C-alpha cells in the first residue's frame, strides 16, 4: 500500500464536493498522479460526499482508456486519498483560444472518442449528468480522459431517469436526467468544436436557459455540413428522439452517421490523434 509520504504534492488540479484533486509525483518512480483528497471531518450524512459509499463502485471499477482511472487508495488519521489518472495536456477545448475552431479531421476524431466513451459509460448504466468541455481532458498521448466531479449516477433497472450552457431541456423543464441528457451535451460540444463557441448564447444565464428550452440557436455559414446534420439530430427537445438514444435504436445509428465516415471505432485509443496544429 502507498502512503502520503510516497509523494511530493504540487498544485490543485480541481475541487468540488469536499474533494480536492492535487497533482502529485510518486517519489520512487517520478510517475505523476492526480490525487483526490477528502478530509474525514467532512464525511457526515448531510454533506453527501461522493465516492465514499457503495453507489459509485461501478464508476470506481472502470478501466477504460477514455476515462480518468482510480489506481490506488490510502488513508491517514485525517484524510482519504484516491490516486487518479493525471491528464498532462489539460482541457481539450483550451486550444480554441489560440487556434480557434477545430478542422473536420480533428472534430471527427475527438467526437468519435467522446461517443465511444459515452457508449461504454451508458452500457454500464452510468449517466454523467454534467458533460462539458471542462470535463474532457487530454493525456500526454492526446487521447481524451473524461472526469466526473460527483454528478455521474448509476441508473436502477426500474428507471431510465434519475433526478448552464450544456444543460439539456429535461434538466430544466422536468428536473430529470437520462442517457439522452448526455447526448444533448455531446451535441453542444460538437457544435463548439466546429463553431468555436457554444450554441446557446445570450446576455445572461436566465436568457440562455430560455434559448435552450425554445431551441433558439443557428449555425455559422462555415459549419461542416455533415457535422451540422449530426448536431441537429442530437439537439432535439424530446429526449427520446436524439440520435444514439435507446428509443432511436441506440449507438449503432449514431456511430454510422455520415459525419463518422472512415472512423475505425475499435482502435481509436491506439490511433495517433490528428495534430490540432503542426
Ligand atoms: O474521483 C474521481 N473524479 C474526481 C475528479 O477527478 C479529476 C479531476 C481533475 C483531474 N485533472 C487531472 O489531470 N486528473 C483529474 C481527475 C472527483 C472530484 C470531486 C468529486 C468527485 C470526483 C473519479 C473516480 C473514478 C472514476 N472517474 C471517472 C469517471 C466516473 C464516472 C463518469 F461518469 C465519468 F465520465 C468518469 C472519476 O472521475
Amino acid at each position: 500500500k502507498k502512503r502520503p509520504e510516497d509523494f511530493k504534492f504540487g498544485k490543485i488540479l480541481g475541487e468540488g464536493s469536499f474533494s480536492t484533486v492535487v497533482l502529485a509525483r510518486e517519489l520512487a518512480t517520478s510517475r505523476e498522479y492526480a490525487i483526490k483528497i477528502l478530509e474525514k471531518r467532512h464525511i457526515i450524512k448531510e454533506n453527501k460526499v461522493p465516492y465514499v459509499t457503495r453507489e459509485r463502485d461501478v464508476m470506481s471499477r472502470l478501466d477504460h482508456p477514455f476515462f480518468v482511472k482510480l489506481y490506488f487508495t490510502f488513508q491517514d488519521d485525517e484524510k482519504l486519498y484516491f490516486g487518479l489518472s493525471y491528464a498532462k495536456n489539460g482541457e481539450l477545448l483550451k486550444y480554441i483560444r489560440k487556434i480557434g475552431s477545430f478542422d473536420e479531421t480533428c472534430t471527427r476524431f475527438y467526437t468519435a472518442e467522446i461517443v465511444s466513451a459515452l457508449e461504454y459509460l451508458h452500457g454500464k448504466g452510468i449517466i454523467h449528468r454534467d458533460l462539458k468541455p471542462e470535463n474532457i481532458l487530454l493525456n500526454e498521448d492526446m487521447h481524451i480522459q473524461i472526469t466526473d466531479f460527483g454528478t455521474a449516477k448509476v441508473l436502477s433497472p426500474e428507471s431510465k431517469q434519475a433526478r448552464a450552457q450544456y444543460v439539456s431541456p429535461e434538466l430544466l423543464t422536468e428536473k430529470s436526467a437520462c442517457k439522452s441528457s448526455d447526448l444533448w451535451a455531446l451535441g453542444c460540444i460538437i457544435y463548439q468544436l466546429v463553431a468555436g463557441l457554444p450554441p446557446f448564447r445570450a446576455g445572461n444565464e436566465y436568457l440562455i436557459f430560455q434559448k435552450i428550452i425554445k431551441l433558439e440557436y443557428d449555425f455559422p455559414e462555415k459549419f461542416f455540413p455533415k457535422a451540422r446534420d449530426l448536431v441537429e439530430k442530437l439537439l432535439v427537445l424530446d429526449a427520446t428522439k436524439r440520435l444514439g438514444c435507446e428509443e432511436m435504436e441506440g449507438y449503432g445509428p449514431l456511430k454510422a452517421h455520415p459525419f463518422f465516415e472512415s472512423v475505425t471505432w475499435e482502435n481509436l485509443h491506439q490511433q495517433t490523434p490528428p495534430k490540432l496544429t503542426a
